[PDB]
């Protein structure tokens, strides 16, 4: 809107979990601004400004950050990937994550923060490659029935995290939502595997319902049968 | 790369479905047979009975 | 209707059951301020505005909210899943909840009760995803009748 006064004092408001990069070109000093605060630029200071990834399966570059989320949150990633069956199916996923911070005043701990240029993409293909991996030595049947522990077993090893050592990256969970196959037929195969498992409860009840009725019938034949002598 | 390699493995797995639920109606066959002879033999023994 | 006078000292009145984060830029502090209460602005205070998730199936940033609502509350979610016949079905569910604090003076405490941008969101996917799971391994038959 308004154009900015440039002979002003250059400031910008560091939102909560979140950190900025900011190095002096005349002092030759640089500093990492942690969680809410006002940063303020001298005449030589620049941000370091993070290009990183968005959108629906994780495009690069779709997206432009003056500093740097570190707080406990997820982003979610849609996945393709195939069966030991020759079967493809894509998948929903979502990633609990958070960067991990022991000491804020170390300058070589919280520059390794910003050392990766893309931890979104980064993370969402060194676990999409994983499940990848594992999923494709595995039978379409065991999947479908087991899919939570296969997952959990291809991204966390022997574990409870996923730490990545580079930056200071942990994505401490995988929450699996949606699990469809691409191909049209392969659906259709699956609606005829429940229509006979409705065909299966039905049977079964009128069978034990008969089985009801004879031993009934028979208890009915068996006191007629002697009150007949009786009499 | 090429189409009817894939087209060959769509069929590889329109076979591993057709597996499953024969599996899943034999298993309901044979429980079904099961039933069907325990209750004939309590039946069975209870006609001698009466 | 009418633009509100700048120069006017901005206040919020904060709801029962509800809690709203400040933090002073100019002197470096911060703080949560709890139930009802008046709550007024500095010069260089700012709100902590929270783009939270609401909707059928919870679609993400449909909801924007000044305040934190703690109190025992519950939001509904439709969750599809399929059982191991490969039957399809849809679910209504309805997660009772509650924020759970215990020292309202701790400065370390509820700050993280702001941590997660959006607990609506991420709790409603948390639990389908364990919904999804034990479902997938068990059969319409037992499912219809024990869903519970």
């Amino acid at each position: 809107l308004a154009p900015r006064n440039k002979t002003r004092v250059v400031s910008y408001r560091v939102p909560h979990n979140a950190a900025v990069q900011v190095y002096d070109y005349r002092e030759k000093r640089a500093r990492v601004v942690f969680g809410p605060e006002l940063v303020s630029l001298g005449p030589e200071e620049q941000f370091t400004v993070l290009s990183l990834s968005a959108g629906r399966p994780k495009r690069p570059h779709a997206r432009r950050a003056l500093c740097l989320l570190l707080g406990p949150d997820f982003f979610t990633d849609v996945i393709t990937i195939e069966t030991a069956d020759h079967a493809r199916l894509q998948l929903q996923l979502a990633y609990n994550w958070h960067f991990e911070v022991n000491d804020r005043k170390d300058p070589q701990e919280t520059a390794k923060l910003f050392s990766v240029p893309d931890f979104v993409g980064d993370a969402c293909k060194a676990i999409a490659s994983r499940v990848r991996g594992a999923v494709a030595s595995v039978t379409f049947d065991d999947f479908h029935k087991n899919s939570a522990r296969i997952i959990r077993t291809a991204v966390f090893g022997f574990r409870d995290q996923a730490v990545f050592p580079q930056n200071g990256l942990v994505v401490s969970s995988v929450d699996v939502q949606s699990v469809e196959p691409v191909d049209q037929r392969t659906r259709d195969a699956l609606q005829r595997s429940v229509q006979l498992a409705i065909e299966i409860t039905t049977n079964s009840q009128e069978a034990a319902a008969k089985h009801e009725a004879q031993r009934l019938e028979q208890e009915a034949r068996g006191r007629l049968e002697r009150q007949k002598i009786l009499d």
